[PDB]
């Protein structure tokens, strides 16, 4: 039965509520985004409205074989209406074709839903400035002040600078990058730009990257593996034992790999700047561990709640334990008196 914290009062409306069958009252279901946490459940067998990004809704249509008649695509940064109800859809910063979404009720109440989103002070100068919003249902997956993660920006930098010197170094050397969702792209666009490479990858993987609406993307990626200086393998392979096992299969066109494994946060985020990291190694393989986050750090999520300044906070992530709400109550308890709100 669907939860509290994916219903929005006072209106039939429901976000990334799919896993409970028919919810009772529901006329419109919002999918935040393409992960499968939140599209759970949804098929080519669902028969109702589906609103959404225009990315989200090809990946719905190709992927899922969701049928056209029920996706429902909207444009970025618009006011529409939906089932007499103003909204408008606005980048998460997550991955691609990610929102999160503003409800104006009839009452007069706003509503900010950041399905998944990595705060960005950009967010600041959006609708979002335009007027009062008062309830926020808030992307809690880092609400701890442990969470501290570098820049998207220092850590392609590194990606970049790191790729570059080991195939001048070496032109027989493979980059490999290691994938599960969608999310995470740049990691492997900006590494095969500097090294003037498409990217490869598998015919499930590559068919999912057209649906993204990236700008030029017939000239960046390929099913072609061999003729690729980068390519694309899911993340359950990036090990020795993978790597090998995949550079036998290259037919002994390349005598060396070097491999990246975006991850989230992992323990060593407590001490390490991103300059100072350096890979595990067997032989000639090289596997580098990148803390590549598409979610907010505490003290990202902490600012853009400061000016938000809502009157309550629903969390929408680690809320299925009394330890994890009672300690988020906390935060944002600490966040208002500190802030005037
Ligand atoms: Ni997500």
């Amino acid at each position: 039965t669907c939860p509290f914290y994916k219903k929005i009062p006072g209106t039939g409306f429901t976000v990334d509520a799919f896993q409970y069958g028919v919810v009772e009252g529901c006329t419109a279901y919002f999918l935040t985004h393409f992960h499968s946490d939140h599209y759970a459940g949804l098929s080519k067998h669902f028969t109702f409205p589906v609103y959404c990004s225009e990315i989200t809704g090809n990946l719905l249509k190709n992927k899922l074989h969701v049928q056209e008649q029920y996706i429902h695509p909207l444009p970025l940064d618009t006011e529409c209406i939906v089932n007499g109800v103003k909204v408008v859809l606005l980048d998460a910063n997550h991955c691609p074709g990610a929102v999160m979404i503003l409800f104006y009720l009839p009452n007069g109440t706003v509503i900010l839903h950041t399905g998944d989103f990595r705060a960005d002070p950009s967010m600041e100068r959006s609708l979002l400035a335009d007027q009062k919003v008062h309830m926020l249902y808030l992307d809690t997956t880092y609400c701890s002040p442990e969470y501290t993660f570098p820049s998207q920006q220092e850590v392609i930098r590194f990606a970049i600078n790191t790729a570059f010197e080991a195939v001048t170094l070496n032109p027989h050397a493979l980059v490999v990058c290691g994938t599960y969702s969608i999310g995470k792209e740049k990691v492997f666009l900006a590494i095969a730009d500097v090294l003037g490479s498409k990217v490869g990858m598998s015919q499930e993987k590559y068919k999912t990257l057209q649906c993204l609406n990236i700008p030029e993307i017939n000239s960046l990626i390929t099913t072609d593996m061999c003729s690729s200086l980068v390519h694309l393998l899911p993340m359950m392979q990036i090990n020795f034992k993978g790597l090998q096992s995949h550079l036998k299969k290259c037919g002994g066109k390349y005598n060396q790999i070097l491999a990246f494994r975006p991850t989230g946060w992992t323990h060593s985020n407590k001490f390490t700047r991103i300059a100072d990291v350096i890979p595990q190694t067997k032989g000639n393989i090289s596997i580098y561990g990148i803390p590549y986050s598409e979610h907010s750090s505490y003290l990202e999520m902490k600012r853009f709640v400061q000016w938000l300044k809502p009157q309550k906070i629903i969390p929408t992530v680690n809320v299925g334990t009394w330890k994890s709400r009672s300690t988020m109550e906390k935060y944002f308890r600490e966040w208002k008196l500190e802030a005037g709100y």
